[PDB]
């Protein structure tokens, strides 16, 4: 027969968050009619085929490299995106931006760095991208970055942007950024992002989608910290080395307990790579940490999960 | 009591998310956005949800007094309700009864009737609804126009809706965005008392959306406009409050000349309807088809695919 089709045995805690590079937490469920599920980092279908920006590495998530450019009487950069090898990035491949963009909207506090290659000196600052800013065009080749100096960094130096965590403006609504389910403008205002991996939604009574969820490290003020993704970059990984072929419409998976050796609850991995669970409401999934999923069987796409406690 | 949808055809009603006639039925996917209206929205019990009312000729208008802002061409209204009444932003709504519940500039006219001795203007007014002005849910509302000086305080003004604006200059048919609320209470507000949010959430299903063409004022808008329910449906139920035998009432689209059925589909008693096809489709139905309410059924029916 065919590839038999598994998931990584890792527990939740073990695995890492597809959508910017920290370790997941927690399972989460609530209904998502109210938003656009439509990340594009984490996207990979069960037989192996990479979609939207996702790649394999998960420390280049929502990392940026290239040379930098000052903008005349500001703090702020313009960078001319390079590829992950320091090969010029190509806005004409097929792809809705560099792969490890970031998926959603928000500002992103981390640190620029920059060796001079001519002595191999080195230096480093705070900086802040803003992926909802009119001047955040990735797909274009550029992005800016918002820093705490004026003078220092070199222009047609090697310069790569490390992330760390997430912002928000205190003086205005607690928890109002980032929005973790708005997918930036990656051509900047008026265009259209392209080629995207699709929106996703259940679509079966009693079912909502599975998140992987980890918090994100804040910066400065209130921000919402949680960021949910479709699937551990474990999961993207390991189905991109199996490539098995899938068998039928849904690859249903039941989370074990090994302690007492018992099925917790079951849910559908969907072929093109989500996860749904029966279920009302939003839910933060109480779960041992050393409890893990194994594939059980190809089944039908009318599949009746029994209610996840 | 038994359930029942209007006689009708689609010709023959009106969109319930702006005041003009019904021209056609449509289908597509719908999971990269947030179909989310807050107008056309009611239980087949007849349960009124959202800001729906009943009174197709009053959905997208406003009443009111006006203030003038100095140096602009702008003014102020602050909102009555429908019966000339005070609005009540306490009150356990979205915003008030009939307010626009999509981002888009709306043109109008404005006008006025001064009490004391029946004198009457009319002048051309465009409303922002993604404006920072547009704060429906405070009591409050803004308006760009063509007069500085006409407008008097303290007499009634009311806003008439007559068409969608939008900017040549830039990327075409890039508004209005049928799909996105306003912020009700402005920049840095959480909407309330919303209407949920619907999807199909059945395998291969999708919605049917009841669809108009908005005239369009100026500009390349986009004028498609849709909504769940025909505004004749939500005040059918609202009369008839007949009560829901399941989660899923089955309707048969038939043609009466020759008593076939074209279509079948789902009205959930939340009050929207699904259809079982995948892709954009614009159906294509016999002018006197009409709708017509065969049985309850469960959540696991499933539909013939619709042609
Ligand atoms: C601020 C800085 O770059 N300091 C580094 C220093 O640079 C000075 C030396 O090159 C100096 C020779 O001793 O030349 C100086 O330039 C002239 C000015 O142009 C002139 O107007 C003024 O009259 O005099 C000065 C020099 O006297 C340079 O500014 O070189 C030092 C040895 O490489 C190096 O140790 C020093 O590195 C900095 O150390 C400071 C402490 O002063 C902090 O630690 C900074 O973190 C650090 O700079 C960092 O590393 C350096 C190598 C570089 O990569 C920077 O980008 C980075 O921030
Ligand atoms: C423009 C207007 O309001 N016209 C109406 C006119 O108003 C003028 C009369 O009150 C006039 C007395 O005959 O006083 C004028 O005010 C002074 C200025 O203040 C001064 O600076 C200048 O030196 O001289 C003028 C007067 O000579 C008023 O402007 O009253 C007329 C009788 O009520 C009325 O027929 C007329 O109505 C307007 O008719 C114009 C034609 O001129 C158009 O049809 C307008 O549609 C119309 O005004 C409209 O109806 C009136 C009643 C009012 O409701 C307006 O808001 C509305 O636009
Ligand atoms: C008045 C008008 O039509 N304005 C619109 C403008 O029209 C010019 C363009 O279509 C242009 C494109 O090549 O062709 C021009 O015609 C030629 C002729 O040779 C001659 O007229 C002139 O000498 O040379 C020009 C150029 O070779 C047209 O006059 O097109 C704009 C680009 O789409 C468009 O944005 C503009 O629309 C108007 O925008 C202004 C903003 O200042 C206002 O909002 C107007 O309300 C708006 O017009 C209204 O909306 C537009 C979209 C359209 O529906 C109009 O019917 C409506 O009045």
């Amino acid at each position: 027969r065919t590839k038999p089709f598994t998931v990584p045995i890792l527990t939740v805690e073990e695995m890492t968050n597809s959508r910017f590079p920290i370790p997941l937490e927690k399972l989460f469920t609530g209904p998502s009619s109210a938003f656009v599920v439509q990340p594009q980092n984490g996207r990979c279908t069960t037989d192996g085929a990479l979609l939207g920006t996702t790649q394999l590495s998960p420390v280049d998530i929502c990392t940026f490299r290239g040379d930098v450019t000052h903008i005349a009487g500001t703090q702020n950069y313009t960078m001319n995106l390079a590829s992950q090898n320091w090969n010029n990035y190509d806005p004409t491949e097929e792809i809705p931006a560099p792969l490890g963009t970031p998926d959603f909207v928000g500002k992103i506090q981390g640190v620029l760095t920059q060796t001079t290659r001519r002595d191999g000196s080195t230096r480093g600052h705070k900086a802040t991208v803003s992926t909802g800013s009119v001047h955040f065009t990735p797909k274009l080749g550029s992005v800016q970055f918002s820093t705490d100096t004026s003078n220092d960094f070199e222009t047609g130096q090697n310069t790569r942007f490390t992330p760390v965590g997430v912002v928000q403006d205190g003086s205005t609504t607690h928890q109002n950024e980032p929005q973790q389910w708005v997918l930036p403008d990656y051509s900047g205002r008026d265009s259209h992002n392209v080629h995207l991996a699709p929106a996703v939604a259940p679509t079966f009574p009693g079912e909502q989608l599975l998140f992987f969820r980890s918090t994100m490290p804040g910066c400065s003020g209130y921000p919402n910290m949680n960021l949910d993704c479709l699937l551990p970059q474990e999961w993207v990984q390991h189905f991109y080395q199996e490539s098995a072929p899938a068998q039928s419409d849904v690859a249903l998976l039941r989370f074990v307990n090994p302690d007492t050796g018992r099925v917790l609850f079951e849910c559908k991995l969907h072929k093109s790579g989500y996860v749904t669970v029966a279920h009302t409401g939003q839910h933060d999934l109480v779960i041992p940490p050393n409890g893990y999923f194994r594939f059980d069987s190809w089944v039908n796409q009318f599949y009746t999960l029994a209610p996840m406690g």
